[PDB]
């Protein structure tokens, strides 16, 4: 079957681990245990295709080198995390030595009310990169499968 190597990156505390764990294990991690480097693997059917997903959960270059697609995550209630997305874009360019890498911009914690990053603002950034913008909530599961599955579909268009 086809294996897809996905990598989740972004500032500390934006919800990278919670997103990955919600997708793979179907539960919300409420506590905040900073990640060093973890990996998850699971078989799922996407668009009729049985897929093996290998997901690298990073801390907010070597281990990311094999990544085929990246989720660049920021939190909608953390303006600085949005402003620093370029740092992760730069790292991905360095590790893959390419300006054409499958990616999805993710605005997480959309269930929270203290929003400082408006959807339109993120849409404009995603448009400049030529990638989709999807909002998610690791807490309610909103958009979680959509974000990861869309990344797979982006890798397919590659
Ligand atoms: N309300 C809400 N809280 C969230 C959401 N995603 C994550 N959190 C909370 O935010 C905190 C940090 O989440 P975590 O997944 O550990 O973030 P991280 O990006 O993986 N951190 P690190 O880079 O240090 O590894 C946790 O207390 C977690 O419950 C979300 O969608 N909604
Ligand atoms: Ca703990
Ligand atoms: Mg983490
Ligand atoms: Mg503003």
């Amino acid at each position: 079957m086809t294996e897809y190597k996905l990598v989740v990156v972004g500032a500390g505390g934006v919800g990278k681990s919670a997103l990955t764990i919600q997708l793979i294990q179907n539960h919300f991690v409420d506590e905040y245990d900073p990640t060093i480097e973890d990996s998850y693997r699971k078989q799922v059917v996407i668009d009729g295709e049985t897929c093996l997903l290998d997901i690298l959960d990073t801390a907010g270059d070597q281990y990311m080198r094999t990544g085929e697609g990246f989720l660049c995550v920021f939190a909608i209630n953390n303006t600085k995390s949005f402003e620093d997305i370029h740092q992760y874009r730069e790292q991905i360019k360095r590790v893959k030595d390419s300006d054409d890498v499958p990616m999805v911009l993710v605005g997480n914690k959309c269930d929270l009310a203290a929003r400082t990053v408006e959807s339109r603002q993120a849409q404009d950034l995603a448009r400049s990169y030529g990638i989709p913008y999807i909002e998610t909530s690791a807490k309610t599961r909103q958009g979680v499968e959509d974000a990861f599955y869309t990344l797979v579909r982006e890798i397919r268009q590659h």
